[PDB]
């Protein structure tokens, strides 16, 4: 027995044999016409995008792109952008999403250090490449007709299903690999304890390159909500946000706690506030915990996919990190790989289905922070990540963050 290995809770229901594709064709399947992407005055249904995602696969495929290759995504903020990426996710392969804002040659050097065999831009943006030697697509030439259909292969679990590079890192390049398992997981995880549903209209506002747009994306598409895709005028711009969340009736909030501190009035119908980033500041919380309102405050590293702890935020209540989401877990070592006893203060380390497979082109660097699990109680559980957080375990099993530490 010990209290010093917290774990989730214990669903093995959510590890199934599935990939991202399997999740977004059952609902376009399931929900042919029901609204999926708003754009402005602009609607695409499930039915809809799901066909036109194909044909875009369908072209890649005959471009070449199999299962395991990686297609570089470089688009504005959009039902493009959203298109482009469920085409690469349908053709069976991972994408490597780009920020707006990303300078050419760092587009290059990304291509380069992840071996991509292309990436899919619109005909405007093209020219802005001219640096990039890489094969590139544009989004209209790969939706023109097809005289007949194309066969595509499936992808596998263990394969890639998107590569994260550090939007606005100068330094040398680091592809963190999250598989299929990985966030096929993770989704069914994390909202297990979120709850979207299929009735809810849900922000868009995270760019591509973030971890958090996963939560706003990949969650509706897994119950089949409804995503309203912010321009970039609006997401500088925190009043006329809080305006426009209520005169859309948004119900679900994806965001980090300094943007909703900049809301000058509450905005009554969001359902779910889910807040990434960094830890909530009590005052916010005293703001915004009402009754109307579930408030969540999410913790996790890019490198155990998108969120591994999860917490709900209550007015009184002290913030935490929470506790670990179902089949996450979190233990704590020494300088050595030792499990320290409850109590005393180490390296935090998050275990898991959700771990990613590492970092892409440095196995170096991956072993010294991808370690072995020598306490681990099921295969799952074999790999330990290594935050490089300080942390130490509360007397009610509860873990405290505390700094870096470097
Ligand atoms: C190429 As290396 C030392 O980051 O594994």
């Amino acid at each position: 027995n010990t209290k010093n290995v917290i774990r989730g809770k214990y669903h093995p229901e959510f590890l199934q044999n599935e990939v991202l594709a399997d999740i977004f064709a059952h609902t376009a399947q399931t929900l042919p016409d029901k609204t999926a992407l708003i754009e402005a005055d602009k609607t695409l249904s499930y039915g809809e995008l799901y066909q036109q995602a194909l044909i875009m696969a369908q072209h890649l495929a005959l471009k070449g792109v199999k299962p395991g290759h990686i297609v570089g995504l470089w688009l504005p903020r959009g039902i493009e952008l959203l298109k482009a990426q469920l085409a690469i996710c349908l053709s069976g392969a991972a994408w490597l999403p780009f920020d707006m804002d990303t300078p050419a040659d760092r587009i290059a050097v990304c291509l380069e250090d992840a071996e991509a065999v292309g990436m899919i831009t619109t005909d405007e943006w093209y020219e802005h490449l001219a640096e990039v030697p890489q094969t590139k697509w544009t989004n209209t030439e790969l939706q023109k007709p097809l005289s007949e259909s194309v066969s595509l292969a499936k992808t596998t679990p263990d394969q890639p299903a998107y590569i994260i590079y550090t939007s606005g890192s100068t330094g040398k390049p680091k592809g963190i690999v999250i598989t299929q398992k990985n966030i096929c997981h993770f989704l069914r995880s994390e909202n297990s304890i979120l709850g979207i549903q299929e009735q809810d209209k849900v922000y868009q506002g995270f760019s591509v390159a973030f971890d958090m747009s996963f939560e706003e994306i990949w969650l509706s598409y897994l119950v089949g909500a409804t995503l309203w895709i912010a321009p970039k005028s609006l997401v500088s711009d925190p009043e006329r946000l809080c305006q426009t969340l209520k005169q859309e009736q948004i119900t679900v909030l994806h965001a980090v706690p300094t943007l909703l501190a900049l809301f000058p009035e509450d905005v009554p119908n969001l359902r779910i506030i889910n807040l990434g980033g960094e830890m909530c500041p009590d005052s916010l919380v005293d703001r915004w915990a009402l009754p109307h309102h579930q408030m969540f405050n999410t913790y996790g590293p890019t490198e155990t996919t998108v969120s591994a702890s999860l917490e709900l935020l209550e007015r009184g209540k002290p913030v935490t990190i929470g506790k670990p989401l179902p089949n996450y877990g979190m233990l704590v070592i020494n300088s050595e790989r030792e499990l320290l006893e409850q109590g005393e203060t180490g390296e935090l380390c998050i275990f898991g289905p959700s771990v990613a497979q590492g970092y892409l082109g440095r196995p170096d660097l991956t072993a010294d922070k991808f370690i072995e699990n020598p306490w681990a109680m099921s295969v799952e559980e074999e790999l330990l990540y290594r935050t490089g957080d300080l942390a130490k375990i509360d007397e009610f099993g509860q873990v405290h963050c505390l700094g870096r530490a470097d």
